[PDB]
DNA sequence: GCCTTGCCGGGTAA
DNA sequence: CGCGCCGGAACTTAC
DNA sequence: GTTCCGGCGCG
DNA sequence: CCGGCAAGGC
């Protein structure tokens, strides 16, 4: 379980990208502690997703279960959890000393949730300049080199660009390294 | 003249 | 009574 | 993406 | 997130 520090990065990637950290208080005064990723698609959270996750609880022994609830515009992978809210928000405060591999799937999570899907143009995006420089400094480290913008003045979205001069180092590398699970496309790219 | 990357508006997928 | 899991979805906006 | 609702469980 | 347009570099 390199593997579940591994899986826990990625899905912190998910995370932090399409789905959020809940501590919620209601009358009275009852309490909900939520992990949640949103995702458009029902199979890829159900296929690709949830088993991850599944992995993650059945290891840290958390007795909550994995709800997929259905919205509108979005399907929402849901695990109701005091324990594994607190598992990803104290490594979401350790994030900065993550280790090689835990940047990789960090990375590759965050590019599933935010990135240029299409790959003919590298990049992710993020309101958050800081997380985005955080990934910055973990690139550079990697021989990939990008660049950080404000793109979305409406919104103050900003932008991380990967340099296509490095696309192939990006894509084999990161994207597509073994040493954690594989994201659709990138998995799919290896298999043809 | 072929790429790369900043800029920006539309609106879906968060 | 005091908190913490379910199951749904109305609501806002960041990609 | 975020935070409301009513519900149940358990010490 | 997507995708078009154009200034900039080679
Ligand atoms: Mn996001
Ligand atoms: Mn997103
Ligand atoms: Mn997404």
């Amino acid at each position: 379980n390199e593997n579940v520090s591994g899986i826990s990065a990625y899905l912190l990637g998910l995370i932090i990208g399409d789905g959020g950290l809940y501590k919620l208080k209601y009358k009275g005064n009852r309490s909900e502690y939520r992990v949640v990723i949103t995702q458009k698609s029902e199979n890829l959270i159900k296929q690709h997703i949830a088993p991850l996750m599944q992995f993650l609880i059945d290891e840290l022994n958390v007795k909550s279960k994995i709800q997929i609830v259905k919205g509108d515009t979005r399907y929402e992978l849901r695990v109701s959890s005091k324990k594994l809210y607190y598992y990803f928000a104290n490594m979401l405060e350790r994030i900065r000393l993550f280790n090689m591999r835990e940047q990789i799937a960090f990375i590759k999570g965050l590019y599933v949730a935010e990135g240029d899907k299409t790959l003919k143009r590298l990049r992710i995006w993020n309101k958050n300049k800081a997380l985005l420089e955080i990934v910055s400094r973990w690139l550079n480290n990697l021989g990939v080199r990008n660049t950080i913008h404000l793109d979305d003045h409406r919104h103050g979205v900003y932008v991380l660009n990967i340099s296509l001069r490095d696309r192939i180092k990006f894509v084999h590398t990161i994207l597509s390294s073994h040493l954690n699970p594989l994201p659709p496309e990138a998995a799919a790219l290896e298999h043809h």
